[PDB]
């Protein structure tokens, strides 16, 4: 038989992992809601509260190097991360700033995984409006969608447990 | 009427190769159809079912690192892959998320080949609509196109047999 | 006079850091206002006047290699930078030059951080019009925004203090 | 379609060089016409028929790794290439697949030159319509333009003779 | 109306440097005007006529590898370049070729600097029309703008003098 064909969606136990969340501070009310959702979902999957490390940077452009150095600091302290969730909220304005920051930041986070040698979850919102970002953090008045921060927390746990440096 | 996918240049015999399929879970019904098509075409070319290994990740952005680590795990187990097919279905929504994920994921999969030292087949659908994705997986009500997963399985066998690490 | 106003996130003491500002010279009135705002904000955070080093390049495309060699020069002199702020102003014209320079410069500055081994703040304005650029340097007739040079100065201090080479 | 460009700055003698042509098979009638024109132009510049090596891959996305491994096999066989011409034809469809494959393939072929340590000629057509592609291979009904494969053969000989690994 | 080509922020003594100019041959009347302007300005800054080295390639896509190998050739000859100005003229046509060549060539030239270990001036015009390209080479009927080749010559001298390999 084909190995893994039809294997059901499993539950991941995050009890032994350490997760870093590093967030930008622009659009702070949205950021905070995304972070809280990631935290709650990881705690629901077993991640200990003392094993969830928070760090901040000024803007989304600072996420890649901030994440690199956050990983470095945690390893040097003897509390290395197994996975990290950089979180930022970018909202289109009148210039092309949104596009150039979003593009360079997204590629940099993707390409950073090889350098920090761990999964880096994509927690950057790249919205055309603030209303879109509120909805994607589960805090729009209409509660039209759900908090994507929860999905990022779940992905952090799965990626660490199945593919982390210590997984095999 | 014209002329897309070309006829395979020859009948590739995939009997000695091992292929990994690693797929995201967004748009799961479409994903499953693409995966089945890839498996069916590879089996028709002689790849043994025991040498087809399936792995999964949450979303398309996790495909590049997941593929890197899936390759590592298979090699560490003494069952190295000769070729891998990362499969993901991205459908344009309201924000620029589709574009940023599609762009960084496509470039990362292309650039991953030198790192995993094997061919990585491009199995990402980057569609504007769900109907377009359905049609490209061969599951639209009208069956207007065909299952592109089959083409990806054929490409995996050809790339592994002609250019894989063990080909020469 | 420490009047304050922008986002919490701790108060960073930049008294021990050395910051380089390297700026392009096209759109010089805008550039000069941006630079002056960055200097003023860093001075308000304790960065000493003799530890703010200024260098210039002709255009924004020269920022990446200019910054690489400015970092080299400062280290060879025994006055290494802890963080650098490349500043340039790109304004859309009639051709696609704006887009090609903006895109390659932004990615190069982001990817330069690993090479110079320090944070590189994104001080590149990528505006569709001159008025947009003026507004973002706090010098438009309407004073419709604020000088973004100040934000860059603040980010330079924070990134150096929290994540610079000498921070831990 | 109004075409510029010049003839070498000389008549290059390609009698001592070995050229690889590696083509995708999507849009095969157009591909064949392009390949033929490159061959004819190279033969007219003195490249021996025994020193023109043809290889194929399924689609344009397979060109970069296909080229990398084709160079490797030729070198391993003691018949190393001095230059290679990857040829593919991409025609916009309904989704963004055309854009994502074109973008990642073009960058990958450009960046591959350092890795294969030889010139890699850009023989990808990135057309909006089939007509446009037919015209650029010299086979549209009206013969409006000319076969661009010829220009690619000419550029392969010039780059090999002037800048190939063995040129100096 | 004949006058000094001096500019107050361009006062650099180029007497000790060697500059390479490597140009594409597509749109040759415009190319020649740009090259001429760069030579004229560098001569006005003291660069000696025997220290300005010219090389050519077929199209703008060949500029990155042509420049890499031109640098190698000059160093092997014991006449190493201190800075190089790749010049090419791209004019939008009916397909996406203009965009794919422009984008990959611009990124490759920017990233080539670390590899050739010298400044690489951005001398590529990426115009929508021939008239725009003519104007930017100072040869439109109207003489609406000025020859941008002059600015590139000035930047080449400044970058070599201030940041070249032998500057410090
Ligand atoms: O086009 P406009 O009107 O100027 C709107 C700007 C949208 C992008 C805003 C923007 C945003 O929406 N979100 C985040 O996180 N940062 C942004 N800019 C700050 C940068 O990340 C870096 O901190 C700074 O550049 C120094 O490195
Ligand atoms: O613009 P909208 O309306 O919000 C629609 C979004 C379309 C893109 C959706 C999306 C999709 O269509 N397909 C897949 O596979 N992933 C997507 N996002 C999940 C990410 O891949 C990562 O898992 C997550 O970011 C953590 O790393
Ligand atoms: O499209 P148009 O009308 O020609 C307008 C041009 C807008 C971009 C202008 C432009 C601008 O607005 N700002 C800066 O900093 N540089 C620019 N061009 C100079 C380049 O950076 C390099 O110095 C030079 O290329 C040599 O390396
Ligand atoms: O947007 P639509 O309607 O689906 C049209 C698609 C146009 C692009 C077609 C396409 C085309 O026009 N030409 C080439 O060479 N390959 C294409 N796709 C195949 C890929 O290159 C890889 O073989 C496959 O991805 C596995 O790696
Ligand atoms: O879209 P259309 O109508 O076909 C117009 C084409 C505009 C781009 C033209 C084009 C142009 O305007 N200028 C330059 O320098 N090269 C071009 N194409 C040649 C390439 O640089 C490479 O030499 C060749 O690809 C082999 O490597």
């Amino acid at each position: 038989a084909v190995k893994g064909l039809g294997k059901p969606d499993q539950v991941y136990d995050g009890s032994k992992i350490r997760v870093g969340i590093i967030h930008a501070r622009w659009n702070r009310v949205i950021i905070d809601a995304l972070v809280k959702g990631a935290i709650e979902r990881m705690a629901s999957l077993g991640v200990e509260e003392n094993n969830i490390i928070i760090e901040t940077v000024p803007g989304s452009y600072e996420l890649p190097w901030g994440t690199k150095r956050f990983v470095d600091r945690q390893a040097k302290l003897g509390k290395p991360l197994d996975v990290v969730i950089p979180i930022g909220v970018l909202i289109k304005g009148s210039t092309m700033h949104f596009e150039y920051i979003s593009d360079s930041t997204t590629h940099a986070l993707m390409n950073l995984q090889e350098k920090v040698d761990m999964p880096v979850i994509f927690g950057l919102l790249t919205c055309m409006t603030e209303e879109q970002a509120l909805a994607r953090a589960g805090i729009d008045e209409a509660h039209s969608m759900h908090n994507h921060g929860e999905d990022w927390g779940a992905a952090a746990v799965e990626m660490a447990v199945k593919f982390g440096k210590n997984a095999f």
